[PDB]
């Protein structure tokens, strides 16, 4: 695969548009200041085979870059970004890992270390799926488990209910190793939001399935927990896309 | 009013994250370095009075920062600001100016020259309201006229028609005043989308008014015309975030 260009400078630039304009009534701005996350970014993964780098590889970094963030407003997804980011609507209603500095920064971007000078390839990079699962997952797994540690107050997971080959909850998805395990007392609350795309077969459906299993399992950390499908807001966001779908008639 | 800190490193920041990450499938790259783009941008305001100001000023920024825009794609918007962003989907649906390069890059920033050096200044700007018209719409006046110029094949412009102090059109508006003057033979047709507020009450309409004013301007310039009101995939987008509203109601 090929890696982004001029990694350093894009990292820069983001970084420096992201703190004096992105997000400035929604999210608190970051003490260091980015030749300080660059450098911290950079000891995490350069010199280093990339299938060598595991979970404590970015931790410094996330450290130095997490944000705290607001109270009730922390949204989890799986299966179904484009829908979930296009309902956030930028951090007006919900706040996204991709709204917080670390994910702003890197969203999309493709990078690698190597052992040789200078330490990382700005040209051609191993495909990734040859690596361990620990190393494919090290910066966004982490990613995670830093925001997912922050929340506080209710927490919101949208899934994809119409997927017959994909479980709306599966364990080994990023909510089921890193971000649920990471939810500290400061939440009270997981809502989940199941969407059934238009025009689609009706796959999972909340109290059962997978979703049955998740309710279980949030309870059993002492969370309250609640689930609806389609619900108007969201269901309008996808009527906008197929106006004409059967599910989208007005009165 | 209060100018943006850190104008040049934000300038700069911008620059290079729009032209290594972004639009990168539907806007061409310029050719112009960013350095090059921040030189032709600064001496169009700096080491100048800050009411000295006039059409031509950012003329040479403008010519280097033009892309070829995608034919039935350009939309044009007075009004409705968000409503507008929110249909086009960041280039998704339709392209808007702040998707091109020059608008994303100055988009919200606040910035003017002074005599003494630096040559801008750092505290305090104007209130645009002490410059006369020519200045104040020095460069968003001729950003608009360089995109309209660049539009090809059937346009689209998004008009609130719940404003009773604003007409839907108005020939001293940036679309009446710097982008219809400057549509080319090359534009085959305007589609004009009426937005009527949802709870509010109906002050422009097809067929009428303002609208019927637009239309005989379009037709001499030997364009064809049409015109809609809350098309439903708007009306979705306007009911997502107001479910309860009357317009909304479901069969
Ligand atoms: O590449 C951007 C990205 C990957 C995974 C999760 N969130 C953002
Ligand atoms: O400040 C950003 C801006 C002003 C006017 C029109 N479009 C964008």
């Amino acid at each position: 695969i090929v890696p982004t260009r001029e990694l350093e400078n894009v990292f820069l630039g983001r970084c420096k548009d992201y703190e004096i304009t992105r997000y400035l009534d929604i999210l608190p701005r970051v003490r260091s200041d980015c030749s300080a996350l660059w450098k911290d970014f950079f000891k995490a993964f350069s010199f280093k085979n990339p299938c060598d780098l595991d979970l404590g590889s970015y931790k410094d970094f996330f450290t130095s870059a997490q944000q705290q963030l607001p109270k009730n407003k922390v949204m989890f997804w799986s299966g179904v970004y484009d829908e979930a980011h296009d309902y956030a609507n930028t951090g007006r209603k919900y706040i996204t890992l991709e709204d917080t500095l670390p994910g702003y920064m890197l969203n999309s971007l493709v990078w690698c270390g190597q052992r040789a000078n200078p330490g990382f390839n700005e040209k051609v990079c191993p495909d990734f799926k040859t690596c361990p699962v620990q190393a494919r997952e090290s910066f966004w797994g982490m990613a995670s488990s830093s925001y997912a540690h922050s929340a506080e107050g209710e927490v919101t997971y949208m899934v994809d209910g119409s997927n017959p080959k994909v479980p709306a909850y599966r364990p080994d998805s990023f909510f089921g190793k890193y971000e649920l395990p990471n939810l500290t007392n400061k939440v009270t609350r997981v809502k989940v939001i199941v969407l059934h795309r238009l025009g689609e077969k009706i796959i999972e459906k909340c109290g059962a399935g997978s979703l049955l299993d998740l309710e279980k399992l949030v309870k059993a950390k002492h969370f309250a927990f609640d689930c609806v499908e389609n619900p108007r807001a969201v269901l309008f966001l996808l009527c906008s896309d197929n106006p004409n779908a059967r599910e989208c008639r007005l009165a």
